[PDB]
């Protein structure tokens, strides 16, 4: 039921079968981190990978500062009900077969046999970022996803073998026609 | 058991069939929120959808503020599933997801896909907040949002195509007989 | 077990199977509360209604105010167990099917397919009391019991069908005899 | 096993059998609150009752006040189940309420039926407390009052039928001897 | 695979056999407490008793002062992973047939058919074990052990019979030589 | 899947074979901790140990201090497990305490038999501390004290048989090719 459905969108996906680390740059509605999510799930299902590993800054554009240094967190466990039966979910959350947590959380770790997504990050800093990257192991896959930032990285890893960069843009954005509508009548 | 009574009831419920957003419009005991719950209930059974979200905002009419902003509200929602569900399998669909019950400001950032979707008692929005709602529009997905900054949104999306507003009235309002004699004896 | 034994019991009970509303008033002791409870049960037990829903209001009579506005709910929990099998109680109270809960907790709801009972109903304002008469459903019975307050619907409710008034009285009051002996010997 | 050994011990039991009311009053280790408990279990077991409430109140002799007043005081009467009951089934007797363990208190507003209730350290009562306890007997139950206000009971219910007092001695105590071998070391 | 390796081992045990109440005095590493419970664990998979009741006093040696009047309980939950399979403790504990607790709990109990370890005594008052001896039901065991204070019931029960003390010394202390060769390479 | 790649690494398991305690030093990413932790695994597999201590202290290098002194800092000790064990197996093995994740405080006053216990980053130790763990060794059992305070231990025990120093370098750091490129990207 989740295809490409743009060649932007085709590109990606084959983007992540060739390369071991793919960065996904958007706009929200692009497929970026859904269709990164769907190849992690495609991964554990076929036994590529044993573990999915989701995560995300304790930053969100716009957003004024909330802790001292869970609602983020919540779109990632929502979007895995399109992909992985409902019922099924806490059973893998609860053998941490999939996990879902703050970047925080990867500190210090070697992340082997997983297929791991850094989600939203433009709101990371070049150090967070340097951080994740190093965080992998031996047969796994990384999708960095997002919508300076990463333009450091970017550029930094121009030149880097087995690291890709996918671009979709707002042609990618494939949204029910309603959503359209009603943006436009709001306008 | 669960039908509609009225022409209006009719009418709303063959809305909710044919649309994929509708506005239930009417008063306490027309089955403004509890036909369109029938519905979703009869949808997840019958697999039009995989999954029922329930909502409503942490605002309700001449109540004072009950905290600092941003389940007694919600207490309704879960009640009238018991009259469509059986009681005992509930909790198993609220802890696999499949049945979500959950204020306003958790739909924020989600896509909403093969899910059967109702914001209740959306009188209480504003504008920001039902455009937010509406704009987690996902595909194989029914909206219903029901109230008795409304009256905008029926301005601005009165010309757009796959959206009903339905107004019920009074004369839908269909109670046990016991209900009016008892109010009447009160007046 | 569990049966009337004077004639206002039977009157009592004769009243719950012919009427969709009754006020069971009376002392202590007299089976007011006791025998409703028992039906209530009878009900569920034969499938007249899917589910039972005990209340009683959070204040007391001669006691002090308690709380900022569950001893008090423990005596309902506790006359279950003499009509349900105790093991039997958690299961029901975990689906829902047998609810004990606050006044508070029946405030915009509507109570189908249900046997309801407000308790101590002596302690509850006439505001109270129109919220909880007017939260009947379709296929529901309510027991109002008690021992100004539901004088006032007593007058008000006086004319209307469907609706009846049970008083018991020191003569319906059956304890095993050593009590009375016992609170003589207290006198 | 567990059995009455001295002739005090056997005319309580006897007492316990033939009245609906017994107080056992004597010293530590005469048996009157362990032997209580004993036929508390066979009644169960034996279906005379359906269920056990076993409680002391929330006050002990020589102890500072520990709280702000209305599980360490009634630690020993789980522990005495141990000898009674397959230490597994406990949980479950519990989780079901068949064997309930609890503070005075939590009598208020009952009817016991169907029950073996025991009151222990009724010496550290009042006799509007043991007034309160003793007024809960429903029908089909048995009590014991067991202690070491009471004095006044005593007297007001020396008259009274289906009552009886049991007095236990320090010729009732059954220890190990090395008990008192050891008491007597220290003196 | 747990046998005593010394003379004073085989002794000690030798008096837990034929005595009811035991003093197994030594340094740390001579079996003292270690086989103690060994003999429990025996006792109770031989059914010779129900249960094991293992505790210690809330003081440490050279600790400070800590709480107001669970590190300390740790090592005697450890060691019973050497006599009992890991997977089946959870299942003891929560059934209560092994009870790891402080020597407070055990006030106002009777512990019949039970093996009773007070371990750290030497952390007693004289008060305080008085208190864990006169504990004694009918077909127990205890054994009390540790490494003024319990000088006082050496001297005091110095004549009473099935009362045994067991002095074990540094050469009843057998450990695995490496540790030997470090403490001495710290030295 | 998990092997030794270097010399360096080969000579490290065979140590951990041939010897009750050794010490894996050597920088991130060189197997020191990794391949102990496999050895250990296999140990429990193939019964030649019944249970697997891993242990870190509340300490970390250029971290603030976070606590009033004596789970972020353990979260990559229960990581590497999933690579070593089924995801789904691990939670009951916690449970049961066949494989504990805990802080070096934990391990005081224990006596660790048939064990294979790992201290990680025990450059982070003091003389104190290390001469406390090492000196919880029992019988059948396995250490591995694992680092990148610990000098002086490496002096003081130099001498001592059945001890071993493996020392890995840079040279057998093996990690994925990316980690590098992106290493010097950075650079």
């Amino acid at each position: 039921v989740i295809r490409p459905k743009t060649l932007g969108q085709k590109h990606y996906v084959d983007a992540i079968d060739t390369n071991t680390i793919v960065f996904g740059l958007g706009p929200a509605g692009s497929g970026k981190t859904y269709l990164a999510m769907a190849k992690a799930v495609q991964a554990l299902q076929s036994k590529q990978v044993s573990r999915i590993i989701l995560t995300r800054p304790a930053v969100e554009a716009g957003e004024k500062l909330g802790f001292l240094p869970d609602p983020y967190l919540r779109p990632l466990h929502d979007a895995l009900r399109d992909m992985v039966e409902p019922e099924v979910i806490p059973k893998l959350m609860e053998a941490g077969i999939v996990e879902v947590a703050p970047l925080a959380y990867m500190r210090g770790r070697t992340l082997n046999d997983a297929f791991v997504i850094l989600d939203e990050a433009q709101n990371t800093t070049p150090a967070q970022m340097k951080m994740f990257l190093t965080r992998l192991g031996f047969g796994s896959k990384m999708v960095v996803t997002g919508d300076s930032g990463l333009r450091l990285v970017r550029h930094i890893l121009r030149g880097v073998d087995d690291v890709h960069f996918s671009e979709l843009t707002s042609s990618d954005v494939v949204r029910h026609q309603l959503v359209g509508h009603i943006v436009d009548a709001y306008e």
